[PDB]
């Protein structure tokens, strides 16, 4: 077949009920995630082929970067709660990995202030139980898919994208196959 279990994707032994339709895991500390998001634009390319009414969920992970990694998961929870993911994703990636000016929770907060989020609003979100719940949600989701590394993407809580089984000989062919595979899995 054109799409084959074990090639472009794998199948979880224990599928996850109630999982988001398309669930991506990343870290702002992860060099491959920087490439994935800032160079290859995989999430955008996946969105360009997704059907009507299929939402992309992106969760941050704790296990890269120690204390700062956890601060970044909490700040990603703030971004989701305030709906500002598309204002902070690029400056957070660049602040951690390009300029390396993000070394503390305050440096993360500066990115939000510079992007126009009011200081009192960031702080209220940062300290909120809504955000603590979103942190726990991201952690539980990683547990449910038995997450072993990032970047990773899962469809319908059943299928895991397998970029190592795709055509890596050309970056455009690769990105297209990845997005095409997500669409195939969403309809599967
Ligand atoms: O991060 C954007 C960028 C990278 C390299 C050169 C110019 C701009
Ligand atoms: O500042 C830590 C970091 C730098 C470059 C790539 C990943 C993480
Ligand atoms: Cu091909």
């Amino acid at each position: 077949a054109q799409y084959e279990d074990g090639k472009q994707y794998t199948t979880l032994e224990k599928p996850v009920a109630g999982a988001p339709q398309v669930l991506e895991f990343f870290s702002f500390f992860c060099p491959h995630c920087y490439q994935f998001e800032e160079v290859l634009h995989i999430s955008d390319n996946v969105k360009k082929k997704l059907p009507e009414g299929v939402k992309m969920t992106k969760y941050h992970v704790n296990f890269m970067g120690g204390d700062l990694g956890k601060d970044l998961t909490q700040a990603w929870a703030v971004a989701m709660a305030l709906g500002v993911e598309d204002k902070v994703t690029v400056p957070l990636f660049e602040g951690v990995q390009k300029t390396q000016t993000i070394r503390s929770a305050s440096d993360i907060r500066d990115v939000f202030i510079n992007a126009g989020i009011k200081g009192e609003e960031y702080d209220a979100a940062w300290n909120s139980f809504v955000v603590k719940s979103l942190v726990a949600q991201q952690e539980k989701a990683a547990a449910d898919v038995q997450l072993r590394g990032v970047p990773a993407m899962f469809v319908n809580g059943k299928y895991q994208l397998n970029p190592q089984g795709m055509d890596t000989s050309n970056m455009d062919v690769f990105v297209q196959q990845y997005a095409d595979t997500v669409k195939y899995l969403s309809e599967k």
